[PDB]
Order: structure tokens, then C-alpha cells, then sequence
């Protein structure tokens, strides 16, 4: 009970998130044995997929995140976002892996790749662990997707709502009484 | 393989790790059921602790995370650090858990907490995966502990050694050879 | 231009540049055989810091703060977030911060705990200008430059939407601006 | 004094001063009608961005970059982690980077381009010292007060171990110190 007490609607079970994360885990491993992963998440939405992820990796891995925030009205038709909380690692030379806990309209998303392709990275590419297809409005390529989603109001496993829910161990939909 | 080979001992096992997270899950929830919990986890150590833990707590809890840096040498005298991003949620009035991977000499630890009061949270405790009853150097009260450990060099489940091993589903001590 | 935005000038050019050299003679007598670090609040205190710097025959250091607002807390008890934090080991120094104006002293006084609590040998407090019968905290100020009433004053790093910071006087904006 | 640890000095106050006021005439003209905004690299460009956007006579904005070093990356290729962005929305604004000292111009290329990504309506650059011969980067410079030799200078902004970024003049250090 509690919070799940609020939830609407179950999109994704428990377990079937829990199958998926390592699903994806062992794509990874493979696509990486040898060369040097680095996993970056931006904060606080991707820490839930990131610990998932991270351990259904079998390989030597370093994490990193990024915390940003908007410049009010250019954000959102741009994309273009402060940064608050920049990487410490040095990501030249180093094959680089966009970990996020959604992708929607994929414009903060193109941005951040964009900023992050000038550190010379010897790779770079993305993966979700959610994904709202109808939503995109820029041209972003996901290289590891979990599940393609309906555009509703979700929370859970790190995506939030007045910072609630991020604990949530599924994907569900909250009541439009809450919002 | 991979990871797990440079492992030379285990002493906290990835069951046993995954109970105790529980354990104190349920305690918290227990202790929290009804009061605005809110917890602060410092980066980047704390994040596998961090998801763990959240999920195993049924309440309505936010969560934050701190990012600090060393004043060189003034920080292994006093524990004085940095504070390379700060936490965005007010925690005035608030109940907040610190939620840290380690606990050794204290010192940064005990800094933090004062830094954090100074902000008037309704309360404000102290929760940790491990601790080196050893290394204490500062007095530091740990409401919720995990396990008590000999101080050997560990790493895994967030601890790390240059960056790498924060993957790793146990508590193990790396082979003397690495570092 | 910018100062066609002006009421009416409070504090000219010269005043400001002759305080300047005042509060530096005071501070170099003061702190002379000590280890000073000036650390101001950005992005206010920038052109007052940068004039008192040059004023301080001394070899001090410098460094800033860059703050921001909590919401309730911070209008409260003045208790702000930070975004920037200073790079140098203040602990068993000589600190000065460096303000552009203090009126409640809300924040500062928040500040100045914080500072304290990092251990300098001392920590004292110097404004450009002050509004005292607009303060809401015990603060103490160890180093003063002009007392004015409690007027909407730009210029001299303060601002108004982040203009007028870099008008060479204080003045008042003109009221069908805000 | 701070001043007895100089070998000789390069440019008077009095130099700085003038050149300051030269380069605020220029920008005034080059920038009246357009949406100006000066940011400036901290520590170093502090005494120089002050006095420059005072002698300004146009309605501007002024704002900060915090930058640290990765390591390798940073002395390869000028790049560098940013500890504080700026806060003003740069985009469809005519931004002027405002610098200390521009030697090889990595890092300020890699600045420059990282501005350029989010949408300026022009971005140009400012330096009141300028190491011509150090370049190791195919940077332009817009607005340029002085062009020195290959020395180690301290004054005016620029630092050494934090100390001399209070002295009204640029000079030399004494190599005993270094
Ligand atoms: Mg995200
Ligand atoms: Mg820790
Ligand atoms: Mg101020
Ligand atoms: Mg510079």
C-alpha cells in the first residue's frame, strides 16, 4: 500500500522491468567486451535504471553523472540546458554510454549528445530504458531501448512527480487526481 | 569473469548483501510511516545503496543526492568539504536520512551533518550499508548500519578503485596487486 | 541610454571611487601581517570587490560565491542553496566577505555561519552599502561604506533584471519600471 | 608589499586605464542597438570586465563561466569541465566573451564553440593581454588591448598561486619565486 495506492494503472510489471534491464544488460557486456565503457546518467530520474543496468553488465565499467537545468524558453524548443553538475571523468578516447530513464521529445537528449560528442569520445551512443515514440521532435538515434510506451503520465523506477514515486519497483500511471 | 577475477575475497555475499538491504528497509518504512522522509545520498558511492534501499521502503519518500570535493588538506583534519552540488529539495521541516556506502574515520560525515542541520530539518539521521568501527575519528551516531568490517581495501555495490568496481553485486577485497 | 532610466543620482562616480580608497586604508592597516582572503557574492559584489581589491595594499587572495534561492527557506531564515563554492582552504585565515548591499542580512548571516563552521581564524563583513532600518537579522558589519534610505538604487553591480550593474554611480531607477 | 616581488613593471595604471576606456568606446559603437551580454572567465577576467562594462555607455548584461581542467583532454585540446555555467539565456544575443589573457587559446576555442551550440546571435572575444607567439590555437580575436612578450606577468586580474590579482599594473615576476 502507500504509494501504490496511488497508481492508476500497471504498464510495466515488476518483473517483466526487472527482465528487460537484464536483457539489455547482456547486449551490452557483449557489444563491449573490450573497450572502455563509461556510463553516463543525468540526474535524478536515471539513478534506478543506472544500479540495474550497471550490475547486468559483466564487464569493467566507471559511472558518471550529469545534473542540468533549463534556461526557462529555450529548452524547450532547443533544447539547450545549463549545466549544474558537469562529469568528472574524462570521456576522451572512451566509449561512452547514454543511460536515460526515458526519451520523449528528445531534444534536451540531442543537445546533451551534441555537448558531449566535442570531448572526443571514441564512441558514443544511447540507451532507455523507457521510450514514448509518438513524443519525439528530434532526430535521435536509441541504440538500446527497453519499452516503446503510450503517452501517459507514468512515474516509478526513477521517473517522479513532485519528486514522488521515483522508488516505485514498476512503471504505472498515476490518477489524474494528482495532477 | 571479468570483474569478479581480480576479486581475491568476498565478504559480504550478493543474498546476503540483497537481505540486509531489506531488513533495513522495513525498519525505515516502520520508523517513517507518516513523516516527509526525505533521502540525501552523497554521490557517487551511495548510488547502488541509494535504489536499494528506496524500493525497499513502501512510504512516500523523495529523494536528493550531494556532490563534494576536498579542500586538499583541511578535509582529513576536519572533514571540511566542498560542496560541488548541493541538494535541491528544502529540507526545512523535513525528515531526512543520510544514506551513506561507508563509514570510516567520520570526519567528512560528521561536517556534513552539521552542514545539513544548519538547514532545520524536523530530523535528520544516519543510515549506512557498512562501517569500519576501526577507523572512527569522529563521533558520528549511525542510526541504521548494515554490517561491521575488518578494514581491508573493498570495493563493489558503489564502493569503488579508480572508478571501477562500483558494478560488482558484493563486498569484496581486492587482490593487493592492484593497488 | 542606460542612466536615462535614472530618478536621480544618489552617489557619483568620485564618491564611490573615494570610499573605496578609504575602506582600503583601513583594511590594509587592519590587516596588515595577516592572511587575507576577500570572498564576495556573485554577481553583485563583482565591481566593488574588483576597486577594494585594488585599494588593499596587501598580498590577499581572492575568491567568490555563487547562491541561490530555496524558495521558503531562503525568505525565511535567508538559508540558500549553493551553486558555486570558493576554491580556497579558508581554515586558519583571515576572511572578509565582500557584499554589494545588505538590507535584512538574512542570507549573509546564514552565510556567515557557514563560513565560520570551515574554521578561519576570523570572519568579518564589508558592504558598499547598507540599508539599515530593512534589516531582519543581528548581523554585524565590521566595514561600511555609505548608510542610504530604502530606495530602489542600481548601478555599481547592483541590478534591475540584470541591467545597470555597470553604471559608475549608485541612483534610483524610475518607478514606471518595475 | 606585494609590489616588491616584481622585476619590472610592463603597463602602467594608467595604460590599463586609458585602454579600458578605448575599448568601451568601440564596443559602445559597434554594439548600440544590439542585445549585449559580457561573460567573462572567473577568476581572471574579473578586474578587467569590470572596468570594460563601465566604460560601456550601452544597456548590458553581464555573466560568469567557472571552469576546471580534465587532465589530458584539457591540455591536448583546450577542453575543460565546467563547474559554473552561466545563468543568462544567450540565445539570439550578441555575447562577448571578456578574457584576461589569451597565450595558446585552447580552452577559449573549445569556450567558443560550446557557446556557439546554444544559438548566440554573434559571438566575439575579449582580451586586454595577448601572447601572440604562445597561439596554439586558429582563434580570432575581436577586441585586443595589449600584445606582450612570452614573460610571466601578475596583475590586473592574473594571479600566481592566487596572490598579485590585486596590483592597478601588469608586471613581471621575479623568477626567485617560481
Ligand atoms: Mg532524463
Ligand atoms: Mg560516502
Ligand atoms: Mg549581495
Ligand atoms: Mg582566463
Amino acid at each position: 500500500p502507500s504509494p501504490m495506492e496511488d497508481i492508476e494503472e500497471i504498464l510495466i510489471t515488476e518483473e517483466q522491468l526487472k527482465a528487460k534491464v537484464k536483457e539489455l544488460g547482456e547486449m551490452i557486456t557483449r557489444d563491449y567486451e573490450g573497450k572502455d565503457l563509461v556510463l553516463i546518467g543525468v540526474l535524478k530520474g536515471a539513478i534506478m535504471f543506472m544500479s540495474g543496468l550497471s550490475r547486468a553488465i559483466d564487464l569493467p565499467l566507471s559511472i558518471d553523472f550529469l545534473a542540468v537545468s533549463s534556461y526557462g524558453s529555450s529548452t524547450k524548443s532547443s533544447g539547450i540546458v545549463k549545466i549544474i553538475k558537469d562529469h568528472d571523468i574524462d570521456i576522451e578516447g572512451k566509449d561512452v554510454l547514454i543511460v536515460e530513464d526515458i526519451i520523449d521529445s528528445g531534444l534536451t537528449l540531442a543537445y546533451l549528445r551534441e555537448t558531449l560528442l566535442g570531448r572526443k569520445p571514441r564512441s558514443l551512443k544511447i540507451c532507455t530504458i523507457l521510450d514514448k515514440p509518438e513524443r519525439r521532435e528530434a532526430d535521435v538515434k536509441v541504440d538500446y531501448c527497453g519499452f516503446k510506451i503510450p503517452d501517459k503520465f507514468v512515474v516509478g523506477y526513477g521517473l517522479d512527480y513532485a519528486e514522488k514515486y521515483r522508488n516505485l519497483p514498476f512503471i504505472g500511471v498515476l490518477k489524474p487526481e494528482l495532477y
